[PDB]
């Protein structure tokens, strides 16, 4: 019965992933193979070149996602082969090290063990790799709120952030037949950290704002042909606005446009100032310069939607359906400046995908 | 059968319009009546009470509005007696003249006679009251794009446009058993128009740009207990990012930001500079400062999500289920500066509504 589930997502993955890769012929004897490999042990194993298509299919079906004309060259690391903690922890760090490249970043990603009964053989407890602390006491509120559950999580297990406003949070994860995870302090030497500065605004350094440059999601799961990898990290490169328009400018995160406002001279007084919006292209302006200076790979809203176009376009050439979420693509500013904007998308779910699950702590 | 259609929507509306209007032992005897008005007419008529609580029910379940706070104060004009085409141009000349009320703008409707058999008494072809025309011929574009098909066939009617980038349409309208339609100029001592300049870049109003003070949409449907006011035209204020992030940035519209970019005086070269988001920001500013500074009733798009959140507070008080789109609701500038941006709408569609419909031109 899930050996029936299983069977079925298996032929319709195979079958369109060898299509794909001019291999349509070998299709019936692979599938004779894991037919019985189903019936035999209760699941079967990927090829690597099949493990690799696979995770490119599931960026190239993610319908968030703006960055996906760039699907193919995902660097795929099949790291099914580890059984401890120590190899895990290594097999994050070489993520961090590999994806950031010296700051020319490389789309990667890094796929663990899948699950076996449902039983997972990784959790991985960070949301991203790299992230911030956040605190919440008397209150106060320091560092970044979206972590204030996984920081307490920590601080549960030994774990004590010095409460700056940008702590790293160690890596934290769980191995099958532990009741707890184990957590490490990442080497600061792996981590590349940009500081904000404007490019003609001198005093903009004066807010001490940073950011992290490398986003490594590692809380969602990859499905690929009915085979469920949980913990599956994955990187691409920022686009400015997740820092400027969101994770700096919400109110419940760092909540930083009144600051921008007074630094860049302006007042915050009436709303029919428009000193949100100004001081958000300010914020979003200095993060793009920040990054381009010190060489750490990123792309403006303009440009990604410049790519989304021509990803819309290779969909259509290569006869394949496109699916979106416009209320994801669209960028959080100037969105009506893209043609993201001023299109509709299907907004259905095509497998190989990457999909939430739930978290392990709280 | 459409007896049957009309009846069924009549008793959803009595019920529902009474309930509110604190008179719902009256709702029996006027099904009663509305019951045999429809077997001997084939139709039924509204009391003023109930076309006046119709209207305003329709702009309070107008999912893509922001500005539904308001909907309880609409002014609401009864002309069902008009019969003829001076009567419709008079009563759309008052419409502007009361609305526009010197600048401080009053939400209107005028509600011309419904249709009987599906057959209109009414033809509004204007998009809105007061447009500006557009023109494209010989790779010369002029004015509004959006009005290219409603300007040639005023142009096949005999009327003919300066060719200014702002010339204003004349009304169009057919009355029922006429084959074309009338126009007639508008009164420009009726028309409040807005040049528009900034705050303090002087050099702005070399762009010498303008646009009209309110926006009288005058082609959808309203539609009340299963009648069809297909000529119903209504008005509100402006919010701002219509006019600066819309009307005059889309590049299928006036396409300004271009020229904005240079009289304020940055470079429009370089994605990553954000010029465009620039531009954007401070055509907004000006928008809504050249309003302001001419007595023209504006919001801001904060400003309106503020009192889009004490709508949805009001929904919950009164225990009305609360529609919505947030495509819609959403504004093309800093939209997630806003709560709206935030949450999640219901889509439903709940009556009496206002409709799109076909045009008849083109
Ligand atoms: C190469 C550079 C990339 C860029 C610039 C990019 C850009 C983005 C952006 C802006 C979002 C929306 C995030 C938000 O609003 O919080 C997003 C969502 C997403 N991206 Fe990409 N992305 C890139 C690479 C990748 C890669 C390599 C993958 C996977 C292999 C991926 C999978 C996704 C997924 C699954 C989402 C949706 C996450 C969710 O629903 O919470 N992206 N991307
Ligand atoms: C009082 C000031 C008002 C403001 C500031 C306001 C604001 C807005 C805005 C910004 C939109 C979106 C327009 C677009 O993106 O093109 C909108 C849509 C709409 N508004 Fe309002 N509005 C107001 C009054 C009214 C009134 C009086 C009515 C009707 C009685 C109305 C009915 C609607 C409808 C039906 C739509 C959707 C139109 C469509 O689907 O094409 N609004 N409003
Ligand atoms: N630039 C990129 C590349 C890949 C991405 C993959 C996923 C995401 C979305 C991450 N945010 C999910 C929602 C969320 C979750 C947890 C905390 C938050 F603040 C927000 C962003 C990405 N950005
Ligand atoms: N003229 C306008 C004004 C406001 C607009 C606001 C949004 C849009 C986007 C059109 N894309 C719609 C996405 C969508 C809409 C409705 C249902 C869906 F599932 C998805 C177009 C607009 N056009
Ligand atoms: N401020 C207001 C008040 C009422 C409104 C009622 C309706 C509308 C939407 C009008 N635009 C509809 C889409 C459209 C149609 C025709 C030409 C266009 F450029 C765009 C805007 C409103 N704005
Ligand atoms: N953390 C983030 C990042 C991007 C986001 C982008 C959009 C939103 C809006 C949530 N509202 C969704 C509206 C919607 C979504 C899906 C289907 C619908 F019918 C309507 C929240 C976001 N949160
Ligand atoms: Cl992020
Ligand atoms: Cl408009």
């Amino acid at each position: 019965e899930e050996k029936e589930i299983l069977w079925n997502e298996a032929k319709a993955f195979i079958a369109a992933c060898y299509q794909e890769l001019g291999k349509a012929a070998e299709v019936k004897d692979r599938l004779a193979d894991i037919k019985s490999e189903i019936d035999l042990t209760g699941s079967y194993v990927h090829t690597k070149e099949e493990l690799e298509h696979g995770a490119k299919m599931a960026w190239r079906n993610s319908n968030r996602c703006i960055g996906r004309l760039f699907w193919n060259s995902l660097n795929v690391i099949d790291r099914r082969d580890v059984r401890t903690k120590e190899e895990v922890r290594d097999a994050l760090f070489h993520h961090i090290e590999t994806a950031t490249n010296n700051g020319k970043i490389r789309p990667t990603i890094t796929i663990f063990p899948p699950e076996e009964k449902g039983e997972k053989q990784v959790e991985i407890w960070n949301h991203q790799l790299i992230r911030y602390a956040g605190y919440e006491s008397d209150g106060e509120r320091i560092g970044d709120p979206a972590s204030c559950s996984l920081t307490a999580a920590c601080e549960e297990l030994g774990w004590r952030g010095e409460r700056t406003d940008f702590d790293l949070l160690p890596l934290i994860f769980r191995m099958k037949g532990d009741e707890q995870p184990v957590w490490y302090e990442l080497p600061r030497s792996l981590v590349i950290e940009v500081p904000i500065t404007h490019p003609d605004i001198e005093a903009f350094s004066d807010l001490e704002l940073k950011w992290y440059g490398v986003p490594i999601i590692s809380d969602m799961k990859l499905e690929v042909g009915g085979i469920h990898y949980n913990a599956a990290p994955f990187n691409g490169w920022y686009m400015g606005t997740e820092i400027g328009a969101r994770n700096l400018a919400d109110e419940k995160r760092y909540d930083k446009l009144k600051k921008v406002a007074s630094v860049i001279g302006i007042a915050a007084d009436y709303n029919t100032d428009l000193w949100k919006d100004q001081a958000l292209v300010e914020l979003n302006k200095a993060v793009l310069h920040s990054y381009k200076k010190q060489g750490v790979s990123i792309v403006d809203h303009h440009t990604a939607a410049s790519q989304f176009k021509r990803f819309e376009e290779q969909a259509e050439e290569a006869g394949r359906k496109l699916t979106g979420d416009w209320t994801w693509l669209i960028p959080p500013i100037s969105p009506a400046a893209t043609h993201i904007f001023h299109r509709s998308y299907d907004n259905s779910i095509v497998k190989p995908n990457y999909f939430y699950q739930d978290k392990p702590y709280e």
